[PDB]
């Protein structure tokens, strides 16, 4: 696991479930073009994205459906989403778990990255 | 004026007004006892604490009471209160800034020079 | 002033200061359009990107430039840059704060009523 | 694990090793008491603070060391340590996870809460 996502809700003190995320890469060109996508289980958690192999050195942006996840507690949130936008693999393979703590009118995010 | 302390709620994205914070210093027997107080004013800041002359070095501890702020709001909280403990240095203003949410808070300290 | 951004370091106790901050709108064909930029002041705040009349309803990015800011600072930061992604949606005053750190970033919408 | 403590450095990306955490409960006449202590992990995670029949309804606080992490880093911090002070189990036991996200002027905790 190269990429993990891990999401929690600061209004409930849980997991933030079942939150979309959709990863892209930056192409040849300059355009985002879709990479991997998935939604956090019951633990906050999203792992499968990609492999070792796939996940070659470039420009990636992790977009986090914030606003989808408040909408349906209830709650009108200022985030159309989180996005987290970084080079990842250019001194060769890392292991990188991108977090964020929501809350309706703020977020923060945290990247650890290590080497295996 | 040495310190300011700025409260706000991540959850209405407001200032968080009428926030009580009590500042204590830390004395002799190195108990805390108190040093100042107030409630944030509508703009979620509190100004006027202290002066240059009695905020001497040593260590300080703003406590931000959100538990009450949160049971106001019909919200249940995790905290009791938000703590910020600090050593004043002498080289200044401090800016205490405190972002609130039920189950989390993130503080920042801007320090600044004149 | 319909919309503020203000920035500051988590590392030095800080504003931020001359981080450059790029405001888009979300044009027809769906694509973001430059909309207003600058740098910011010595108070790591960023008035004067727009006008009331300018900033309807709509979709809007604020795009911070941290990575050129940490690496004018010698530290090796994270993130390409921090991205706040919002509606402005009629009922008001927006100002979006960010608190920076080399592998992390918080940030904060006060949206708040003349 | 009734109690569990993360720490994570966010200057360099990483679990915050090494980091000493002191527990203290509040006594009958309202005086903080030691309750339990230990340090983080390579993982930045301090596990076996205490039981569940040890850890009785109260209010509790969790002192973080930050300020000797950042000082043996070679950074001098702002705050002393991070605190952070709840009532635990109150409408019986619950499962707490203390996370704190450290930076030099700065930190955000949040806690997540389960029902085993």
């Amino acid at each position: 696991c190269p990429l993990m996502v891990k999401v929690l809700d600061a209004v409930r003190g849980s997991p933030a479930i079942n939150v979309a995320v959709h990863v892209f890469g930056k192409a040849a060109d300059d355009t985002w073009e879709p990479f991997a996508s998935g939604k956090t289980s019951e633990s906050g958690e999203l792992h499968g994205l990609t492999t070792e192999e796939e996940f070659v050195e470039g420009i990636y942006k992790v977009e986090i459906d914030t606003k989808s996840y408040w909408k349906a507690l209830g709650i009108s949130p200022f985030h159309e989403h989180a996005e987290v936008v970084f080079t990842a693999n250019d001194s060769g393979p890392r292991r990188y778990t991108i977090a964020a703590l929501l809350s309706p009118y703020s977020y923060s995010t945290m990247a650890v990255v290590t080497n295996p």
